[PDB]
């Protein structure tokens, strides 16, 4: 439950602190840490860890990979927040990177977090993991985040007959800007933990489903307290869609070890039933 996530999130925080220490050049490291070590919920690295354990791995095996996906998540925010893109002065209720360090330092801090993600995944992953698996991890991670994946979502996310193309655009953006990196987290965990190719594909589909589910539920909450699921399919159909995503995510975990699969089932039904 929230306890599993809170506790794994805490171990991730400590790992991130350790992975990117303050050293020379100091400013750049401060700027990287400012953003990396802020208050993310850490869902991506925790899903990574969870996926590793689901397949019989241990948290320690996946921890470098988990840190990499969070570094990549962090760098995406840093760049998205720049004036030339979303122009966010605030995120997490705090000044954004470029507001504290300048746009220049913010771009560089994102660049160094992207590259270090790969350095860390490649260099810090235990030698018990077969290098073929680490190569695959590198490739999955890069693919998930470039032009087929995340960046595609960002270039599309610009704001048309919404009745002809609105739903298609909405699913596209969410699949690309949310599901893609959650898919990479789960896939990297499965890969690094020794999962079969079948197991990896079930984890990929699970992650896609809970990625869409997060956004559908967020939209329902927003109206029961921009283009949205309630606007484009109505609220009832939005609720039916979230329930079908919850079911589908659960169905993907059919066939895994009964005890091992609880934290993922708990995460699906938690995301699904968010009250706040
Ligand atoms: C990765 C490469 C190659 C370039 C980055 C391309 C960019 C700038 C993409 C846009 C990234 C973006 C704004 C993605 C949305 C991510 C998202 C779902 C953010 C909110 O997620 P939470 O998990 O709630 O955030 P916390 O970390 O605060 O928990």
């Amino acid at each position: 439950p929230i306890s599993y996530i809170i506790r794994k999130a805490d171990s991730v925080n400590k790992a991130l602190d350790s992975a990117v220490p303050l050293r020379e050049p100091l400013k750049i490291h401060e700027a990287m840490r400012y953003s990396l070590l802020a208050g993310g919920k850490r869902v991506r690295p925790v899903l990574c860890i969870a996926a590793c354990e689901l397949v019989g791995g241990e948290e320690s095996l996946a921890m470098p990979a988990a840190c990499a996906v969070e570094m990549i998540h962090t760098m995406s925010l840093i760049h998205d927040d720049l004036p030339c893109m979303d122009n966010d002065d605030l995120r997490r209720g705090k000044p954004t990177n470029h507001k504290v360090y300048g746009e220049d330092v913010a771009v560089l801090a994102g660049d160094a977090l992207l590259s270090f993600a790969f350095e860390h995944l490649a260099s810090a992953t235990s030698s018990e993991v077969s290098p073929a698996r680490v190569v695959r991890a590198v490739g999955e991670l890069a693919k998930a985040i470039g032009t087929e994946g995340l960046v595609a979502g960002q270039v599309v996310d610009i704001s048309l007959d919404l009745n002809n193309v609105g739903l298609e655009h909405l699913k596209f953006i969410h699949l690309h800007k949310t599901a893609a990196l959650l898919e990479a987290s789960a896939v990297l965990g499965g890969i690094i933990g020794g999962g079969s190719d079948e197991e990896i594909e079930r984890l990929r589909k699970f992650a896609r489903c809970i990625g869409l589910l997060f956004q559908v539920v967020d939209d329902i909450l927003d109206v029961t307290k921009k283009l949205t699921y309630p606007k484009l399919m109505g609220l009832e159909k939005s609720r039916e869609f979230a329930e079908k995503l919850n079911t589908e995510a659960r169905d993907q975990l059919l066939g895994f070890d009964s005890d091992k699969v609880a934290p993922l089932l708990a995460l699906a039904n938690y995301i699904a039933n968010r009250q706040n």
